């Protein structure tokens, strides 16, 4: 489990929302395994800009913070997981590392923030959700 809180927003990922999540959508896509809500308290995380392909992220089966290389946000065939069937994931970075699926939502960090959510695992890799591109998380 995990969430980023920046601004108004609590962004998760979309096969863990809530229904106060869905009560309160900003904006989901299946095919990136996100989803963002509103939030009445500000939130102080601050999203990524930039193009890093090195950071630390949050594997919470192993109560540790992994440094990693990670892949540019692509079209990834995925494995079947117990939360999805196999299939295309958009905007998904591979690392690797371990990932269980209840170590969705552990961040991964560069030096200019958060860069993504952990959303894949198997084959001893770990993929991320990127939401670098959100550049609208920044403001409203
Ligand atoms: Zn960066």
């Amino acid at each position: 489990s995990g969430a980023i809180y920046v601004g108004n927003y609590r962004v998760v990922n979309r096969h863990l929302a809530t229904h106060n999540d869905w009560a309160n959508l900003v904006w989901e896509d299946s095919s990136r395994d996100l989803l963002v809500s509103s939030t009445t308290a500000q939130g102080c995380d601050t999203i990524a800009r930039c193009d890093c392909q090195t950071g630390v992220y949050y594997c919470s089966s192993r109560r540790k913070h992994y440094p990693v290389s990670f892949s540019k946000p692509s079209l990834i065939f995925v494995e079947a997981s117990e939360y999805y069937p196999a299939r295309y994931q958009s905007h998904l970075m591979l690392a690797v590392g371990h990932s269980e699926p209840g170590d969705c939502g552990g961040i991964l960090r560069c030096q200019h923030g958060v860069v993504g959510i952990v959303s894949t695992g198997g084959n001893g890799l770990v993929g991320f959700a990127d939401v670098r591109d959100l550049l609208w998380l920044d403001e409203e």
